[PDB]
Parts: C-alpha cells; sequence; structure tokens
C-alpha cells in the first residue's frame, strides 16, 4: 500500500494545510468524503515516496480544495485522542489561486470562513485536533 506509519507509535501520518487568505481574515474549508454536512481542512495520507511534508501537504491541498499558495509556517503536529491512530503535520499556506476545478471537485464543497465560522464548524466536525492547527496560524480570531 501507499500509507506511512510512525515507526513508535505505529501513527498513521498525514499533512495538511492551513489555508489562509492574504489578509489573513478567512480559512478555507472543505466538506467531508465521509460526514458529508460536516467541514475540515485539507490533509491527507503521507505515501512512502515523498521527501517531506510540504510535498504530502501541498499535493492534499490542490487535490482536496483546487488551491495553490506558498508555505509560510510550519504549525507543528498535533495527535489523535480516539495510543494515537494519527499523527498530523500542518502547515500554514497563504492563498494564491482557487482553481474552479480539481480532482475532487464534484464530491466536496469548499468555502472561505472568518476565524468564528471555522471554529464552530471543527467543533460541529469534533476535530479538536484540526481546531488546536486553526489555533497555531495566524488567523485573525477578531
Ligand atoms: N479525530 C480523528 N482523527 C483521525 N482520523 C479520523 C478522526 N475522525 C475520523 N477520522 C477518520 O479519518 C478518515 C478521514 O476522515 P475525514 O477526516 O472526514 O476525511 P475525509 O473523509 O474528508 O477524507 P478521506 O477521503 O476519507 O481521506 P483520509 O483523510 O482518510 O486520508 P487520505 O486522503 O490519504 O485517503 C476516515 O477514515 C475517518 O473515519
Ligand atoms: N507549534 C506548536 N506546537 C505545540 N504547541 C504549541 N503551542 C503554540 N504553538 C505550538
Ligand atoms: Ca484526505
Amino acid at each position: 500500500e501507499n500509507q506511512v506509519y510512525s515507526p513508535v507509535t505505529g501513527a498513521r501520518l498525514v499533512a495538511g494545510c492551513i489555508c489562509l487568505t492574504p489578509d489573513k481574515k478567512q480559512v478555507l474549508m472543505i466538506t467531508s468524503s465521509a460526514h458529508k454536512k460536516r467541514w475540515i481542512v485539507p490533509k491527507g495520507g503521507v505515501e512512502k515516496d515523498e521527501p517531506n511534508y510540504e510535498t504530502t501537504a501541498q499535493r492534499e491541498t490542490w487535490e482536496e480544495a483546487g488551491c495553490i499558495g506558498k508555505i509560510v509556517a510550519n504549525l507543528g503536529t498535533v495527535e489523535d485522542m480516539r495510543p494515537p491512530r494519527t499523527e498530523f503535520h500542518f502547515y500554514e499556506l497563504e492563498i494564491e489561486n482557487l482553481l474552479d476545478k480539481f480532482p475532487e471537485c464534484h464530491k466536496r464543497h469548499r468555502k472561505l470562513y472568518s476565524y468564528t465560522e471555522a471554529k464552530q464548524n471543527l467543533i460541529d466536525a469534533k476535530r479538536p485536533e484540526l481546531l488546536e492547527a486553526l489555533n497555531r496560524s495566524a488567523i485573525i480570531k477578531d
């Protein structure tokens, strides 16, 4: 298979982006494939040939959200509390372009959100680890 695991905890290694607008007032969220009313952020499994997390992160942001930007920060890691099953590596991305067409554009909705709506969405989705990643970002909370 094409899936990499932590040799310590055996958690699944995943990378994603907090995609922020230049003014940093909004963050890009996508609907989940499993729970279609739930809003999350682009992320996905690292595969064996990928040389770094940034690669996985930018791949998944393209694939899942049709977003292209530059990585402006490493937001560190966050684990899963449901040992852990998933170790996430997050980066902040400045959005340079949102393309109307992208691999998953038929199986996923996508929208910008202020800090406040995004926080509620992630509590509604029950993803505190993703909210922690969002809180480490330079998003404006006002
Ligand atoms: N708190 C949590 N921590 C870790 N994993 C959690 C989770 N809650 C659900 N999942 C589990 O992660 C997978 C993706 O669900 P998701 O986060 O809603 O993502 P998604 O369904 O939008 O994306 P998928 O197409 O399922 O892809 P994955 O994120 O599994 O990874 P992949 O892109 O490399 O296939 C599912 O099997 C789900 O049960
Ligand atoms: N990058 C980070 N990782 C873990 N805890 C943090 N608290 C603030 N920034 C953090
Ligand atoms: Ca995914």
